[PDB]
């Protein structure tokens, strides 16, 4: 299961809606169009593991957005 | 950008729509179920390093759809 | 997979030593004394979902006590 | 970042040794002689959206001859 959330919503805000839907991911999604994906690892890896406040990152920030790149 | 796939589509086939649409990621979609969500990365480390051949694998075999759980 | 930490490690150092080491439980020792366990599901549950900043938490503060201590 | 590979080694071996190496550049090297590179894009747009079999291809099928050699 994903749920579908906004991108300016906290990863704090994001975290409990994925753990309350027993969800293991997110689709990020601008009015229609959808800018990424986020999961569970993302919020671990790039926010609690590098020192970050869930509260003050927006979940845009730690999206996979882009095609893999050199 | 993320492209919504079913999953069934094979990751030959995921992996083409990715690249020729710019996107980073797919969300999996059964009729107006979201599943999950992959990655060019899931692509990459689930298939390919793993000696699979991404004919023979559908996509809802490499997505998160589960969360984190010890 | 465990790796072993002390009470007053905070969140975000467990999360990064946990990831790294590809671990999903963190067992909390003070000295030759197994305190309890914090798990992922504990950092996304108790702190990133509560909204608590990772930093201001010590692992000692979500573990569960060690259910095999004689 | 990089690794050295063969030009015999197949794309799911190489695949395997960036991503444990969290490098996004295969250098093919004959002996002394860099012939080219390989980058996870080759991978997932030369091999993967291809049809091909990751198995059945060899890194020197698919890399960008050496832009520097003298």
């Amino acid at each position: 299961k994903a749920i579908v959330v906004q991108p300016k919503d906290t990863v704090d805000r994001v975290a409990k809606i994925l753990s309350r839907n027993k969800a293991g991911s997110a689709v990020v999604m601008e009015g229609d169009e959808i800018l990424g994906v986020v999961t569970e690892r993302d919020i671990l890896d790039k926010v609690v593991a590098k020192g970050k406040n869930p509260k003050e990152v927006k979940v845009e920030e730690i999206m996979t957005k882009n095609p893999v790149k050199i």
